[PDB]
DNA sequence: ATAACTTCGTATAGCATATGCTATACGAAGTTA
DNA sequence: ATAACTTCGTATAGCATATGCTATACGAAGTTA
DNA sequence: ATAACTTCGTATAGCATATGCTATACGAAGTTA
DNA sequence: ATAACTTCGTATAGCATATGCTATACGAAGTTA
């Protein structure tokens, strides 16, 4: 019982590299949240008792949290126990049922899983047309980024990993980016994305002015300082938080400052180009497999 | 574990013909590597224990072995074991978790599946251009081989397996894969140049001694390796000595042909079955890059 | 089995809001039928035993119940049981084998899934043609309803749920499903004829007393049944008294509209999303019969 | 052990109607074959001992039987034990391995799973053109059959079940046949197959002359006697063996008598129209889903 | 008596589906004319 | 010696083959207006 | 001092996949103006 | 009485919702040419 369990955790934590860094992040997050509520309520946090998991979740639901997040909290616990030999809280009618009731309660009230505010072709062009005539080094990059973004529909972390070495041009001129790792695909073959003749121009302008080509293993996107001086590196990639930042700025520039409220998706974000390109594609009546080919 | 495994192993040797020789060779090979490593690392190699294996695997990772290669090593282990009352290491948390991490870890390093240098048509014409007028027997044979290889997108083995009578001048007077015409023309020259036509049931291709003389047969199977050699040599003949380094596929390999065909094939005006139907399947470098580029411009 | 089930049942009643009322109603209903049958047949209805169940099922088969109906009966049983330490009868050889045979047996008898009489456009124009000039309040309401039902391929419920302000004269001056024009025209007449426009947040449709007077609300939900009635009556109004017999769908049902639309829709010049996008999905009777006919001629 | 096992067989045999009549047929066939070899070799036939299953199969392989048939014999046994609580012979390295060795041995020698001799459009038309001008009652049917055959690609047993009641015409005229049961699909909704304007003519000619319409539940295809008098029935359908017979005759008529050898598929059979129509469809570059729509 | 079946049994294909075996690459040693 | 190549071994890429039925294929024997 | 990040934590969407809940139909009794 | 309809119950057809991660979203706090 407690010898195998304790062992099963050592092996897992031992090979956490076999899990997404984020997975672990949320794990430790949920537990920290959970183990808190337990403390506050004087309850043994692990192994969680179903009844106790129920109140917890019901308590999350009352704090205003969104269904998906609750399913996460429930999800993390579920994995903490299963991957420990122990049985999961979802394996209890109390948890399994509270969860549905909850999900049904929120949805019935109108809760909905939002989607990033789209960045469609019009936005791109509108954006390009504007900053294209700018010599500002920070401007040449963002435009490059937003170009690859839209063009490739690549998630931002996938973009931030593009090695200068990964860049390759076709015989027709167009650039090509090779991608091995990606949220949904961990491959040594991966896929390559072709850039439109124009976006490649955009990308080329950035490289020159950035100096990212002084080294093949240099990250394609690097950071840029106030003095407009770039900073190629093959060890530190520009933070995805920053990329999401390119999207907020470009938006703020065209549409002004965010609402005062505080809601979400009131501006472009790391996924805008993906969802936007996607739409634009279907509205163009592109082949389904072609669409899937694009987003994967 | 004892007699049950004994008996299981005995069944395995009994119906050894249930697996290919290539499979058996890999099995023995992996056991050979797994065994040695175990001695070195003072561990029982049979039955193999999770932690022990796991360790073995992390060793190969460091060894620099591809993921594909590592998966084969566990695969063979799981085979030997499934084929005995004993379980399978792949059925353990540990062994299962290292594979997960090893797989991921290695895909963030810079591991990329190999390809096979495309032997394109341009390449072909160039070759043709030199061995063209050359009268050296083997030289000739080499041009014909590369001809069918490229004109048939047939894997080498098949290419080697081909015999005389199998070549039926069907339609147009050309030799069921059909040889273009300029290629039918090639195969012919050597055909006679080697005197294979004689005893049919021979093979399109054969051995070509250092004295420039053939040696048709119907008992000897031309090593695939040799075929791969033809490509290689042909490459070093046009691009000089190998590139060295460590990389793999810096010259042409047996399939460079198939790849080459599909390539220039799709490059021009062709559907997708052509790229499949020919070889026998189940290119981004070109310009057919996709929708988003189309849409954009 | 004892307190564990007790507690399990207690959880079920605790978070009863995890299942729909419709689901609960079916559960209770099946238990009610299963229970009675058991008393009659002197068997413990809980926990339910395979052979016992099996017997129960073969009873329903004979009862003449559709397969779909029988699957629901086991489904409810498996639910009640899964939701208790006790297993599930569906997880038994017997219960599993009878379903297999019952399913097959019944498909060789002559069991055919029902449809829902298509309420086609021709049908619609005909209706329009009579209630057209009629000035009877309900008569009117009935024409408008059938209008949105057909002009929106919206399931009834939604149709019932609709309120006043929800109708936004968006584009062209027509009332986010958009009402054609001749239909926007319809909804309007009654809208006033009933005085619903007044307190918004009311409902497009409402009750129409036997004295021919409306009764707008924002507290009362117009029974779907009523809506289904509108169709029915409308049919008996044009095709006289029902056909009787035993068959199901000898008149129009709530969805007859959706069906009708898709039909005449695909019948003319329309893609397939139109047949899907409108209603909200995931016709051979027409002429789009297929390839082999195309090929043949 | 022997009480549950014996019980498990009673329940199964009790609900055999939940299994294809043929499944059972082959079952009893295989066992009869097997239990024989056992007797002949003085071995307990059930529960089969792996070693004994190996020789049996090896013995089948030597008698010239085709891989697929062996996998059947092995398959039936496998089900007899599994559905009896007992473990299957394939669950033994000796059986599992002999099976592969065998399959590899036969295939390596060139064994191949044949396909029915095709009955393509040309054959149909060639066939139609000929018997179309015939008043012979047996001729009017066969042509009807071969028409539905090709048109619908329906397996023969599926054809032999077409109720006169199942027949329905479109508003454009074309006939339509409704099918609920079918090898791969047991549905109360099933599918309907539209007939080409011409094949429906063919079908109509048959009905009149057959009198199959005197009753809705009368089988569309009935038998015809020497005096050319049909025999509608709603209880006895024409044997599939007979339908396969239509295919041999029509062939013999156009191409003469079978080879003297004795091989298989030297003439048309119950599946010729299916495989043939199929080909004709693809060679016409018809959409894949359309093709699948056709054969299902 | 005979066309046209039907029943019957042994042989073998057809259709969904869960799931590791087999082939090619390439340096390199061994083998022959 | 060494060309031209075979046999080996380890690395790594490419493509199937057990499940469990369900149904057709074909001859030979029995059935009936 | 400040632009432009980065690190960090809590909140919530995105992607494969295994798998029973929910809605509509329709005779029919109960309820109201 | 009875129109016009609601509430019920049983039959039967239509459409999702737990798995288990992996990744983005956004503010607030810390870092550095």
């Amino acid at each position: 019982t407690s010898d195998e369990v304790r062992k099963n955790l050592m092996d897992m934590f031992r090979d956490r590299q076999a899990f997404s860094e984020h997975t672990w992040k949320m794990l430790l997050s949920v537990c920290r949240s959970w183990a808190a509520w337990c403390k506050l309520n004087n309850r043994k946090w692990f192994p969680a008792e179903p009844e106790d998991v129920r109140d917890y979740l019901l308590y999350l639901q009352a704090r205003g949290l969104a269904v998906k997040t609750i399913q996460q909290h429930l999800g993390q616990l579920n994995m903490l126990h299963r991957r420990s030999g122990l049985p999961r809280p979802s394996d209890s009618n109390a948890v399994s049922l509270v969860m549905r009731r909850i999900r049904k309660e929120n949805v019935d009230a109108g809760e909905r899983a939002k989607q990033a505010l789209a960045f469609e072709r019009t936005d791109f062009d509108q954006v390009r047309s504007l900053m294209e005539n700018s010599d500002r080094c920070q401007d040449i990059r963002n435009l490059a980024f937003l170009g690859i973004a839209y063009n490739t529909l690549l998630r931002i972390a996938e973009i931030a990993r593009i090695r200068v070495k990964d860049i390759s041009r076709t015989d027709g001129g167009r650039m090509l980016i090779h991608i091995g790792r990606t949220k949904t695909l961990v491959s040594t073959a991966g896929v390559e994305k072709a850039l439109s003749l124009g976006v490649t121009k955009l990308v080329e302008r950035w490289i020159s002015v950035s100096g990212v080509a002084d080294d093949p293993n240099n990250y394609l996107f690097c950071r840029v300082r106030k003095n407009g001086v770039a900073a190629p590196s093959a060890t530190s990639q520009l933070s995805t938080r920053a990329l999401e930042g390119i999207f907020e700025a470009t938006h703020r520039l065209i549409y002004g400052a965010k609402d005062d409220s505080g809601q979400r998706y009131l501006a472009w974000s790391g996924h805008s180009a993906r969802v936007g390109a996607a739409r634009d594609m279907a509205r163009a009546g592109v082949s389904i497999p072609e669409i899937m080919q694009a987003g994967g």
